C-alpha cells in the first residue's frame, strides 16, 4: 500500500545515506522521522541495524533511546 | 494458573505484534503492562530478548531502564 | 488486524493449556471456540496436530468430527 | 476438455485457499461441490490429500463420510 | 478357478478404474460388489489398500465401514 | 491353561484364515468371538494387529469399533 | 498434591493391566474412569498412547470417542 | 480476496492449457486476458515464464510485446 | 492378579513420590509398608536401587537394615 | 548528492513494486519515469536486470525498445 | 568466615529466584542489597552476569548504573 | 515458594560450608537440621552426595544412620 | 577535496593518539572536534569503533552520547 | 596459618603411617586424634580415602562411625 511504500522508501533512503558515508544526514534523516512520528522510522531502524555497521548501530541506538 | 495463563499470553501478544513488523505495537504493549506493573510484562520482555531481533533487543533494553 | 490476532492468540493459549498438561482444559477450549462459530477454532487445531503429541491429534479429531 | 478443465479448476482453487490459510473456505468449497455431485470434487480431495497438510488430510477425511 | 478368477478381475478392474482417475466409479464398483455380497469385495479392496494412493486408501475405508 | 490355550488358538486360526486369503471368514470369526463375549478375541485381535496386513488392521479395527 | 498422585496410580494401573496381557481390564479401568469423570482418564490415555502398542492405540481411540 | 484467488485462477488455467500441449487455447485465454484489461494476464505469464517451456516463453513474450 | 497389583501400584508410588523430590515422603510410605508386613515393600525397594539415585539407594539401606 | 538519491530512490522503489507481486505497477512507475526523460529510468532499469525475475526482464526490455 | 557466606548466600538466593522465573523477586532483592550497602550485592550481580541469561543481565546492568 | 527458598538455601549453605573445608561445620547444619525436623535436612544430603566427594559421602551416611 | 582531507587527517590524527596510548588527547581531539560542529568528527569516531580497542569503543559510545 | 599447619601435618603423619603399612598405628593416631576433638581429624580423614588402599577406606568409615 502507501504505508508500506514510505517504509521501503525510507529504509531505502537510510541505507543510501549510510552508503555514502555521510552519517550525519542518516541522523538528520532519523531526527526527522521521529519528529513527525512517523512509523516508518522503524523501518529506517531496522535498516540500519542489520547494515552491521558499528556506527549504524550507535546512531540506531541513540535515535532509539531519544523517543 | 490464572498468573501463568496471563505471562504466556502476553508473551505470545509480543511475538505476534513483532512477528508483522509493528515495533510501535510492541512499544505500545509494553508500556501498558508497565504502567498497570503487571508482572507479566517481564515474561513479555524475555519472549523479545530470545527472539534474535536487534530491533526488540533495543525495545527492551529502552522499556527496562523505565522501571 | 484483529482477527489474526485472536487467532494467534487462541492458538497459543491452546498450546500453553497442553503444555500445562490440562488436556481437558484442552477439550472445554476447543468445545467453546467452536460452539461459537469462531474461525480461530482452526487456527487453535492446527496448533495441536503438529505438536507431535498423541492426545493432541486425538482431541483435534474428536473436535473436528463434530463439525 | 471442460470436465478436465473443471477438476483442475477445482483443484488449484482448493489449494488455493488453503495456502491462505482458510480452512472454513475450504470446508465451503468442498460442502458446495457435494451438494451439486460435481465429479470434480474427488480432484478437490486429491489436491489435499497430497498436500501433506494434517488439516488437509482431516478434512478431506471429514468430508469422504459424508458420501 | 472360477472364484479366484472373479476375484483376480474385481481387482484389475478396480486397479484400471483407479488408473484413469475416475474415483466416482471405483466407488460405484464397490458399492455394487457390497451390495450383491460377492466375496471379490475383498479382493478387489486390498488391491486399492495396496496402491499406495491416499484417495484409495480413503475409498477403501469408507466402503469397508458399510459392512 | 485352558485360557492361555484357546487364547494360542484363537490367535492361530485368524493367522491361518488370514494367510488363506480369506478375510470374510476372518470377520465371521471374529463376529462370533465377539458375540460370544470371549476374552480370546482380544488375542485374535492382537494376531491381526501385528501381522502388518492393511486389510487385516481394517478389519481388526472394524471389529473393535463394535465393542 | 493428590491429583498428581491420582493421575500416576491411575496411569501405572493401566500400563499394568497391558503388560499382564489382559486389555479388558484395561477396557473396563478405562470405563470406570470415563464414567466417574475422573481427570486421570487422560494419564492413563498418556500410558496407553506412548506405549506404542496397536491394540492400546485401538483401546485409546475408542475410549476417547465417546466423550 | 477476489484479486488473488482471480490471478491464482487464471496461472492455473494457463498452467492446465499448456499441459494439455495446445497453445493456441493458451494464446487465446491470454489475448482474453489483455482485452480486458485484467491485471491477473500478469499471473497468466508469470506462470509460463517460469514453467522452462519455450514455447511458453515464446508466447509469454509475444504477448507482452502487444502492451 | 492382585499380589502383582499391589506389588506394580507401591513401586509406582515410590517411584513417583521420589520424582517429586520429596523423599521423606518416600521414608513415610516405606516405614508403613514395612510396619505392616506387606511383601509389596520388596517390589518399592527395588524400585528405589534401580532409579541410580544415592539418595534412594540410602533411603532404601536404611529401611532395610531394620528387618 | 541529489541526482544520486533520486536515482537510489527510484531503483529502490522499483524493486518494492516488483516485491508486492504488482508488475502493472513497475509498467506504469517506468512509463512516468520514460515520458519525462529522467536520467534515473536507467537506474531503475538496471535494477530490475539483475533481480533475476524473468518477467522483470521482460519489463525491463519492453520499455526499453521504447526509447 | 561470615562475609564470605552472606556472599554465597546472596549468590545463592538470587540465582535460585532467577531460577522460578521470577525476576520481580531478583529485582527486589537486589534492591534491598543496595539500599543497605551490603558488599554481597556484588557477589549477587556476579552470579547473575555469569548465568548466561539476556534479562539477568539486563537486571545486573540496571541495578548497577544506580550506584 | 517459601519452602523451595529454605530448601536451596540450606543446599547452597551446606556446599559452601564443604567448599571451604570444614567437615565439621557441615556436621554441625546437618545436626541441627535434623534435630530441628527441617525437611530441608534432605535438600542438603541430596547436595553432598552427588558432590563426588568421599568424605561428603560419608557425612550423609552417617546422618542416615541417625534417622 | 578539502572536506574529504580534513576527514582523513582526523581520523589519522585519532588513529595515531589511540596508538600512542594517550586516551586523554583522543577524548580531548573528540571533544574538540564536536564542540565545533565538524563533520569530520564522524569520520573520527569510525577509525576508533573499527579500531577493534574496547576503551576506543567505550570513548566513542560516550562521545555519541553527547550529540 | 598454625590451624591449617596442624592440619597438614596430622594429614602428612597419617599418610607416612600408611605407607609404612601399619594401619594399627593409623588407627592408633585417629583414635588419639578423636578423643581429642581435633579438628585436624578431619584433615586426616580425606587424606586417607582419597588414598586408594580399600584399607585405608575401611579404617576411615570405621573411625568416622565413633562421631
Amino acid at each position: 500500500m502507501e504505508e508500506e511504500r514510505r517504509r521501503h522508501l525510507a529504509a531505502a533512503e537510510a541505507r543510501f545515506l549510510l552508503e555514502l558515508g555521510r552519517p550525519d544526514e542518516v541522523l538528520r534523516l532519523l531526527e526527522r522521522l521521529l519528529e513527525e512520528g512517523d512509523p516508518a522510522l522503524f523501518a529506517a531502524l531496522r535498516e540500519l541495524l542489520e547494515s552491521g555497521d558499528p556506527l549504524a548501530r550507535l546512531i540506531a541506538e541513540t535515535v532509539f533511546r531519544r523517543l
